C-alpha cells in the first residue's frame, strides 16, 4: 500500500555545519503521523525525531526530515527509518519495509567523515596476469631460459605465444610476458578507458603466477626485475593510472630462505629447529608442515610470531610497506587469501591480523587502497572495517554468473530470476555503507575462474549485458586482461590464454562496448558515487537507476525475448526527460520498450 | 512443495572420531539428486559430498549424511545445505529455503570443542538491585545513615520498606536492602528454583544503583562492605549457586579518585592537567568532560591509554581479574554498556577491548562467564566471539513486548502477530551458534525497564504465557527480582520497587508457575541442551519444539481465544507419545486445542 523512497546520497542527505540531514519520502493514503529517525551514536541507538516538510518534493509525495550530531560518534553513520501510527509501526530499510527492526549492520550507512581511498570511485581497474598480457620488444633473452622447478619436480617450460594452451605443468608454463610490455601497451589500455593496474604477483618465485613467493623485496628478473617495476612505475604515474600489486602474506612459497624446503642454504623452517624463522610456521604432530589447501608449496606463515608480525606489517621496514614508499609508491594492495590469514596454522585471530596490515598500508600511504581476495561472504570483514573493499564475488560476480550463465562458484547448476538475483545483489550490499559500496571491486571473471565468455556457452550473445552492468552497478569496475576482445577459456590453467594482440584474432564490437561504457562512466557522476535503487526486478528484466543529486542514470537489461515492461510512476524517475546513451531500449510514457538479449542505459536531462 | 529439517543438536549431528557428521532430513515428490553440505575451515567455503542413508529415519522421509573434518579449522563449525537438481539449487537454513546463499553468519554452527562456559545452560538465574531485595535482619545503623551526594546536589535519603516510590531523588533513595539480606533469603530463592545470582553493582558508590563507581577494589559499605559479599560468595557457594557481579567499566563515577570532580583528594583527572589519570579521561575543546549520555556523574574511560588498560583487564591485578580470584572468586562479568566502551571518548576499537576484557576474565579462571548489556543488536559483537553472550533485549525482551504486549524498546506501539514475532526471534539467533544461543541471557525485564507485568496493562493475564516462553526459548532464564511474586510499577525508577516479603502481597499463584518452570527446566535436557523447531506460527498462536536426543518437549502459546489449530506431520514430532505437564492445552490426532490466553508444555514419552 504505503510507498517509500530513501537512497544514502543527495538529494536525500545533506552535510550542514557538524549535522547530517536525512529525507525520507513517503507516498499513500495511509500515511504514517509521526517518523522516527533510527541512528547510532558509538553504538548506542537514538530515536531521532523527525518532521514533516511543508515542499512536496514531488507530486504526491511527503518528505520527512532528520538530524544525525556528527561532532561525536564514529565515522560510519547507520540509520533506518521507524514509521508510526497509533497502533503499530513498520521500519524501511535498504531491503525495502520489515516488520521486525532491521539488524544493526543491514541499516542504511554513510561514512561522514570518510577516510577511505575516494579516488577508488573515479577509476576503470584492468587485472594483468604479467606472463601472459605482452612481451616488451626489448625482450628477454636470458628471461627465455629455463631452470629447475623445485616444488613442481622438473625444470619450467618455455612457450611460443600461438601456442594452445594446456593441462600440462599449468604453474610451471611461460610464455614470457612481462612488466615493460605492460609500460609499451599503456597507450592502448588509455585508448581502453583503463585508468588503473591490478597485477598478479610479481616479486620472485619460481612458478608462473608466482603465489609461491620466494623474495618479497625483489621483483622477479622474470618479467624485466626491480628495474622494469620501477619503469611501470614511472610510467603509470606519468598516465595518471593508479598501480596495485598482489600481496600474498597467508602464506609463502616453499622455496622462500625463511622455510627453504629445497635447501637452498642450509634450511630455514622445514629443515632446522634452530632456524630463526622456525616459529614462523606450523608444524603438526603427524609431520605435514600447515600449507595453503594442502599445497606443500604455499606454507602457511603464523601470525603469533611477534617478529614475522613486525616483517610483514608491524615495522617501519615491513613488506607492506615497503612497496608503499618511495621509490616504489604503489598505490595498495591485494591482499591474497585474505580471510584464511591467521595464528597456528589456521585463521585464529584473523581479523586482527588483516586489520593490521591495512593500517600499516595508511600509516606509510593514507589514501592507499587495500582490498581482500573474498569468493565467500565477505561482510563481517567489511562490517568491521579492517580493510576497504573486497573481490566481490558474493556481491556481483556470483549474481550474474546465475542470472546471465545459468551457473554459480562452484560450476553447479542455477536458476534463478531478475526477483532473486536482485534480491541477492542487494541483500549483500545492504552489510556496506554507500562508500564502501562504491569501491568494491567488481568483476565479471578473472584468473582463478573460467572466463565469463564461455560459461555463457550457448548463451553467449548475453555477454555485452555483463559488460554494461559491470560499468553501472555500484563499484568499481575491473575488466580481466583480454576479457575485451573476446578471450574465452575454461578455468585455471585455461584461463590464463596469452593476450591475442593480432586484431584478427580480436572481437572489436566488444572492444568498443567496454571503451563506450568507461566513457559513460567516466562522463556521469551517478555512475561513480550515486546510490542505487532498483526499480524492477521480475522474470528476465532488471531495471535499476543510479542517483546523484539531480542526474539520474536509468539501466535495463532484457536477459531473454523481447518484450515490454510498464515502470510505474516513481519520484525517483521524475526528470525532464531521458537521453539514451547505450543500447536499443525505448522508453515512451513509463512503458520500457525492450529488445531480446539487450542492455539499455539513459541519463536524465 | 519440498521439505526439510535440519537442527544443530542430536539426532542430527553426532561427533565421532575428529568428525562431525551432519544429517539432514528431506521430503517430498522432487527430491535433490544431490546434497552439497557447504562447511567452512579456516574461513574457506567447503563443498563436501553428502550420501543418501539407506535406513529412513522416518516414514516418507529420506537422510542425506556428511562429515566435517575436527583436526583442522576453528572452533566454529558453520554449515547449510546446497541441495542440487540438474538445472537448478536451493539452500536450507536455519530461516528455512533461501534461493540465493544464505549470509556465512546465518548459517547453522556448532563449536566443537566448545570453550565456552558449559554450566550456564543448566541455570536458573535471578537478578537482584540489592538496595530494593532484602534487608538483614542483623542489620544497620550506620548504614542507615545518610551523607552528601555530591553528583546529586543533596544528601541522600532514607525510607521505610513499605514508603512508596515516587520520582524524587531516584538515585539518592535508599531502602536499604543488603547482601546479607541476600544471604539470608537463599532458600527461598532455592525452593523458587534460582540456581544463580547476577548483582547490580555492589561497589563503593555515592548513588543507590552504584553505576557511578568510586573504588573499584571495595564492596559499599551500605550493602554490607566486602564482608557481606564474602559471606554471600560462601553461602552462595555451600548452595551450589553461581554469582555474577555487574562490571562497569565503559566509565566511572565522577567521585571516583581518578577522576575525583569534587576534589575530595586534591583532584584527579576533572581539576588538574598533570593528574596521573588526565590521560585516563577525554576531555574536548568545549570544556565537557565525555560521559554516558550527557550525565556528568558518569565520565567514560579512555582506553587509549595503556595504564588504563593495565588497571582494567591487561596486569595480573587488574580489575577485571581481582574479583575472579581468590577470595572472591566470582564466577564472571555481566558488562555495563559494552557496546560504547572504547577509545577517544567513543566506542573507537570497541571490539578489541571488549575481547580484551573477556580474555582477561577466562585467564583467571577458565569457565567464568561474560555477557554484555545490548538494548541493541549485538550479533556483531557475539559473531566476533568477544564476549560469550548478551542480555537478549533484541532476541527475546522486544519479540514478546511486541507480540504480548503490543509494545518495544521505546514504548511506541507494536501491532505483531505470531508469524513476524518468530521471524523476528529465528532471524536473530540464526547469527548464533547452537552453544551460543543455549547462553543467551533471557529476560522479560530489567532494573532499566517498565515491569512487563506493566506492559501488558489490560492484557494482563498473558503473564504467565511470557514465564512459560521464558523457561522453554533457547537461552537461559533470568527472573528480575520480584517478577515472580507479581511487582509491577513503569521504568526506572519505578521497576525497581523493594521486594513484597509480606505474602499478602504476593502472586502466589504466579510464584508456583515460576517453580514448576524451573523444575521442567531442570528436569528435561531438551529445554537445557536442546535445538528448537518453530512448527506453527500465524496470527495467535506460536508452537516450537526443543530437540535433544530422542527427547522432545513441545510448547504451545496462545495469546487470544480459544481455539483448534492442526498440526501437519512432522518427523520431529514422531513421537511414542505426549505427556502434559503444564498448562491446559490438549493435543489429539495432530489437533492442538488452545484455551484461550494460554501456555501449554508437553514432553515425549
Ligand atoms: C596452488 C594455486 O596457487 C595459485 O592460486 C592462488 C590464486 O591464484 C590467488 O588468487 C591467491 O589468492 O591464492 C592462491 C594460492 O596462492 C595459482 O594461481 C593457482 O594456479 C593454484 N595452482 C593450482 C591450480 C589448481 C587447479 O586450478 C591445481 O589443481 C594445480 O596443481 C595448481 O597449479
Ligand atoms: C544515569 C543512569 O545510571 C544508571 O543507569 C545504568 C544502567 O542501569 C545500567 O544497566 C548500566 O548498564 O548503564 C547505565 C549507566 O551506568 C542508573 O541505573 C540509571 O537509573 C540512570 N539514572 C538515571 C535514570 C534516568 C531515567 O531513568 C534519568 O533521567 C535520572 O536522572 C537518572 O537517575
Amino acid at each position: 500500500m504505503l510507498k517509500a523512497w530513501h537512497l544514502p546520497v543527495a538529494p536525500f542527505i545533506k552535510e550542514q555545519q557538524e549535522r547530517l540531514m536525512i529525507t525520507l519520502w513517503l507516498s499513500g493514503d495511509d500515511l504514517p503521523p509521526r517518523v522516527t529517525l533510527r541512528a547510532e551514536e558509538d553504538n548506542e541507538e537514538l530515536s531521532l525525531p523527525m518532521h514533516r516538510l511543508r515542499q512536496a518534493p514531488h507530486p504526491g509525495v511527503v518528505a520527512w526530515r532528520g538530524e544525525i550530531n556528527l561532532v561525536n560518534g564514529q565515522p560510519r553513520r547507520r540509520y533506518s527509518f521507524k514509521l508510526l501510527w497509533a497502533d503499530r509501526q513498520l521500519w524501511f530499510t535498504p531491503q525495502e519495509f520489515n516488520r521486525f527492526p532491521p539488524a544493526r549492520l543491514e541499516q542504511f550507512a554513510v561514512d561522514l567523515p570518510d577516510s577511505g581511498p575516494q579516488w577508488v570511485a573515479d577509476q576503470v581497474f584492468y587485472q594483468i596476469f604479467p606472463d601472459r598480457f605482452a612481451r616488451s620488444q626489448s625482450r628477454e633473452a636470458e628471461q627465455d631460459a629455463t631452470y629447475y622447478h623445485h616444488a613442481a619436480g622438473h625444470d619450467i617450460v618455455r612457450k611460443a605465444w600461438d601456442e594452445p594452451l594446456t593441462a600440462e605443468a599449468g604453474g610451471s608454463t611461460f610464455y614470457g610476458g612481462d612488466l615493460d610490455g605492460i609500460s609499451e601497451k599503456l597507450p592502448y589500455l588509455k585508448q581502453l578507458g583503463v585508468t588503473a593496474l591490478y597485477l598478479n604477483p610479481v616479486f620472485v618465485a619460481p612458478s608462473v603466477h608466482k603465489y609461491d613467493t620466494e623474495d618479497y623485496r625483489r621483483v622477479d628478473p622474470q618479467f624485466g626485475g626491480d628495474a622494469a617495476l620501477l619503469r611501470l612505475r614511472h610510467n603509470t604515474q606519468k598516465e595518471g593510472m593508479r598501480l596495485i600489486l598482489d600481496g600474498v602474506f597467508n602464506h609463502s612459497g616453499d622455496s622462500h630462505a625463511w622455510f627453504d624446503r629445497h635447501q637452498r642454504g642450509s634450511g630455514g623452517a622445514c629443515h632446522n629447529a634452530d632456524s630463526p624463522w622456525r616459529d614462523w610456521y606450523n608444524f603438526s604432530p603427524e609431520g605435514v608442515a600447515h600449507d595453503w589447501l594442502g599445497y606443500a608449496s604455499l606454507p602457511k606463515l603464523d601470525y603469533r610470531s611477534s617478529t614475522l608480525i613486525d616483517e610483514i606489517y608491524g615495522g617501519e621496514d615491513s613488506v607492506v610497506r615497503h612497496w608503499l614508499k618511495a621509490p616504489w609508491s604503489m598505490d595498495g594492495w591485494r591482499l591474497a587469501v585474505v580471510h584464511m590469514l591467521g595464528e597456528g596454522g589456521g585463521a585464529r585471530n584473523n581479523l586482527r591480523h588483516i586489520a593490521g596490515i591495512t593500517q600499516a598500508a595508511k600509516l606509510e600511504r593514507p589514501d592507499a587502497f587495500v582490498f581482500g581476495e573474498h569468493f565467500g561472504d565477505a561482510r563481517q570483514w567489511l562490517q568491521a572495517d579492517v580493510e576497504d573493499s573486497a573481490m566481490n564475488y558474493r556481491g556481483f560476480t556470483f549474481p550474474l554468473w546465475g542470472f546471465l550463465a545459468n551457473t554459480d562458484i562452484s560450476y553447479d547448476p542455477q536458476k534463478i530470476d531478475a526477483q532473486t538475483c536482485m534480491a541477492w545483489m542487494d541483500n549483500y550490499r545492504a552489510g556496506l555503507s554507500h562508500q564502501q559500496q562504491l569501491r568494491m571491486f567488481n568483476q565479471l571473471d578473472s584468473h582463478d575462474t573460467a572466463r565469463f565468455k564461455s560459461l555463457l556457452g550457448k548463451d553467449v550473445a548475453r555477454l555485452p549485458l555483463a559488460v554494461v552492468w559491470l560499468f553501472s552497478w555500484p563499484g568499481v569496475p575491473c575488466i580481466y586482461y583480454g576479457d575485451e576482445v573476446g578471450v574465452d577459456g575454461n578455468n585455471d590453467p585455461f584461463c590464463r590464454k596469452p593476450f591475442p594482440w593480432d586484431p584478427a584474432l580480436q572481437d572489436g564490437d566488444l572492444l568498443d562496448l567496454y571503451k563506450r561504457m568507461s566513457k559513460l562512466r567516466k562522463a556521469h557522476q551517478a555512475l561513480r558515487y550515486g546510490g542505487c535503487q532498483v526499480i524492477y526486478a521480475e522474470d528476465n528484466v532488471v531495471v535499476f537507476v543510479r542517483v546523484y543529486k539531480q542526474q539520474r542514470v536509468l539501466v535495463a537489461i532484457n536477459r531473454g525475448e523481447a518484450c515490454e515492461v510498464v515502470i510505474e510512476d516513481s519520484p525517483l524517475l521524475d526528470v525532464n526527460g531521458w537521453q539514451l546513451k547505450e543500447g536499443a531500449g525505448a522508453l515512451h510514457d513509463g512503458v520500457l520498450t525492450l529488445p531480446a538479449i539487450s542492455a539499455s542505459v539513459w541519463f536524465s536531462r
